[PDB]
């Protein structure tokens, strides 16, 4: 078959969707896409949006719409043709081989969902099926891709399992509910094959009724701390305490060894200080306490005891003065005995994990509480606010 | 104007929406509107060798018409009675009038039609409010119910979440009995004014996966509601061979009408007398109590009603046949009875039967069960079936 420029195979399909819907493997111009049917009386596509990204900057991450044409019964929608679905980077053996590791694969799906909600630009139905793996590119690299945006379902709403609770109550509606959508994708690609919600016949279900769970996220380990307390605040019931995209990117979750480093340190520059007794200095240490594991001083390794010992000083029960001596050993490193950068160091990644593993609930605690100081310009790196 | 001769219809007259990219208009046939379905090729399937098999037997009032299938190229066009709503729109729709019909008797057209069906060997797979149809008025102004969308089959998982019963998720070739599931489950929700047994949208086929059920809408003392109970929980039976067939369904005393259950007392009664008891049919019926009496019969019947067989005999009252014995005698000689007896008994033969019904709400259903011994015999043949 043929409507010029697609052109697509009878009978060489993809893959089947909702109301009908329907993807072929086909040609335009003259390389290889997709090829997506849809019944106009069920899909209506949004020329509006796509004509915005068209005329602004490209994003890696986003797929890309080559052209749209129509005969009597259906339109067609030629879409960059790629090899699989988050569902198969997820679920799927050994999979090929993968290319990008989880994480960066994350990062990917929020950038461009960010770079949607910059044009306001709402893909309200971001799911597995809706984040493409692309195709070995040249060097053989693999990237992923949202797509389906633009598309949005009539009557004369997203998937099941991934839409927000207040879409639920009663009409578009805003960014938030991709951001609960990606909350629950965040998890499924950690959990690696599990949903917060989380079996798919009761799984909007228990969405409405807030009935989350993280089980596959340690309590107590650093890195799963982190995720937690950035997923939970994504798949908040209440749409106004959900992060947007930008938030997300700035999260921790995403920082490296040497920025988590960092990020303690400007901390401690920044705590040095006022009444304690101050606004700020209360709310680090009114977590206390556990995140100490109630006192430091006994919990850091015996040659760095000696090495502080000598002062005077440091607390022990305090947060501040753990961050304080996290940041006076990393600035002094080089001045130390060799037994004291024997177990701490090296920098930047050994360092910052020697306290990291000891005290789970450290960055995290640090991170809230630290958010008076979001508007500053010291800490524009790591929040972002807006 | 779309024409698919001898089928057509006009675009922009959709009546509804289905699964799968299915769209309804408004149409015609010969000369008579008809409702046109238009689906894919690629999602359902029609069943003509069964279609047929209708149009062999003669029509029956309750099940919709096929009048011709046609196909073009992308589609596949089905002819059907054009129909003025659903029973969803006859329950849920408050101010519906007139309503016509009577809702039992609406419930008995539809287990009629599908007996019919299954008379045919011909299973529904997806009954439900939807493809239950409300004619239009015919003629003088007379509503009647028919089902419909039976012989289609959907081309991946048959029927629609809620309405499916257990044994066809676990897999591992329906039968009639899947149909009365979800008969039991819409006689509920006519009965109930639009409540579901499982119970609500969301998570209504997860708690049918479980055993669920809720019937809080039927009040354990009221004798209408005790019938409703004995059937529509047998309906919506988890084991599957625990269900009736349409036809046991029609011959249930919830159909049946005032005077109809009093002479199945007469004729209960009348069958007894006797063999022993010391009697297999009437241990039967004296099994379940003493409950069904409420220990004694006697203490629980108006006054003068009393003082008329206080002086018999004879009258157990621990005896459910003695309770039944004395209604059947009381009627054999109304007639000459006192004016304080007629007056707290009759009149005949409606307020007669409510004034032991009222008063023994688990009287007829249990009798009913106990007397099933003789549902082969011709006196009890217009109650059972069998
Ligand atoms: N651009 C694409 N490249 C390769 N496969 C695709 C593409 N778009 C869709 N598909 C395949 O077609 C299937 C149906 O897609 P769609 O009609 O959007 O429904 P859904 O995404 O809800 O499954 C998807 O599961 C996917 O595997
Ligand atoms: N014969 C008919 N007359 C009038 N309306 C109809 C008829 N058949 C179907 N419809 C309408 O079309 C809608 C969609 O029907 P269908 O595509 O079979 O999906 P479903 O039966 O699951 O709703 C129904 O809700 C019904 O209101
Ligand atoms: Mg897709
Ligand atoms: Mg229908």
């Amino acid at each position: 078959v043929i409507v010029g420029k697609i052109s697509f195979c009878p009978k060489d399909v993809l893959g089947h969707g909702a109301e009908g819907t329907i993807v072929y493997r086909g040609m335009f111009d003259n390389r290889d896409v997709a090829v997506k049917r849809i019944l106009p009386e069920c899909f209506s596509f949004a020329d509006r949006e796509v004509q915005l990204l068209r005329e602004s900057d490209e994003h890696p991450n986003v797929i890309r719409y080559f052209c749209t044409e129509k005969d009597r019964q259906f339109q067609y929608i030629a879409i960059e043709l790629c090899a699989a679905t988050l569902q198969e980077y997820v679920e799927q053996k050994d999979f090929a081989h993968l290319g990008l590791e989880p994480i960066t694969l994350l990062q990917q799906t929020t950038s461009g969902l960010a770079h949607l909600h910059s044009l306001n630009i709402v893909h309200r139905d971001l799911k597995p099926h809706n984040i493409l793996i692309s195709m070995p590119n040249a060097h053989g690299k693999i990237k992923a891709m949202i797509s389906d945006f633009g598309l949005c379902k009539k009557l004369a709403p997203g998937t099941e399992g991934w839409i927000a609770p207040e879409m639920l109550s009663e009409e578009n509606p805003t960014y938030t509910v991709d951001i609960f959508s990606a909350g629950c994708v965040f998890y499924y690609v950690i959990s690696e094959g599990s949903h917060p919600f989380g079996k798919s016949l009761q799984r909007q279900a228990n969405i409405l009724l807030g009935a989350c769970s993280l089980d596959c996220l340690h309590p107590e380990k650093h890195e799963d701390v982190i995720a937690r307390e950035l997923i939970e605040k994504m798949i908040a019931m209440d749409p106004q305490k959900r992060p947007s995209a930008k938030h997300v990117l700035k999260h921790p979750f995403f920082w490296s060894l040497e920025k988590q480093l960092q990020f303690f340190q400007d901390v401690s520059d920044r705590i040095e200080k006022e009444s304690l007794d101050g606004p700020i200095v209360k709310q680090l240490e009114r977590g206390g306490r556990a995140v100490v594991k109630m006192d430091w001083r006994e919990n850091i390794t015996v040659p760095l005891q000696t090495d502080l010992r000598k002062f005077r000083t440091y607390k022990g029960g305090s947060v501040r003065d753990l961050l304080r001596a996290m940041r006076n050993k990393k600035h002094h490193y080089r001045e130390l005995p060799a037994e004291v950068r024997e177990t701490l160091g090296t920098l930047p990644d050994d360092f910052v994990c020697y306290f990291t593993s000891r005290f789970p609930h450290l960055l995290a605690h640090t991170y809230r509480a630290m958010e008076l100081c979001s508007h500053e310009r010291l800490f524009q790196p790591y929040y972002f606010h807006e």
